[PDB]
């Protein structure tokens, strides 16, 4: 009993994976390579982690 979607992309599931891998490695010295074995989803490479890590800060850069 539980939803069913096909290869997760981003949803609030895999959001808590990505959540709880990167602070149990710190975000400071987390990186999305290590990390991606962290997901061990199908469909999901470290470029993925690592584009969504790199568009962050530059949402922290300008924030109005």
């Amino acid at each position: 009993t539980a939803q069913k979607k096909p290869r997760v992309l981003w949803t609030h599931e895999l959001h808590n994976k990505f959540l709880a891998a990167v602070d149990h490695l710190g975000v400071e010295r987390a990186v999305p390579k290590k990390i991606l074995d962290l997901m061990n989803v199908d469909k999901l490479t470290r470029e993925n982690v690592a584009s969504h890590l790199q568009k962050f800060r530059v949402a922290l850069k300008k924030v109005s």
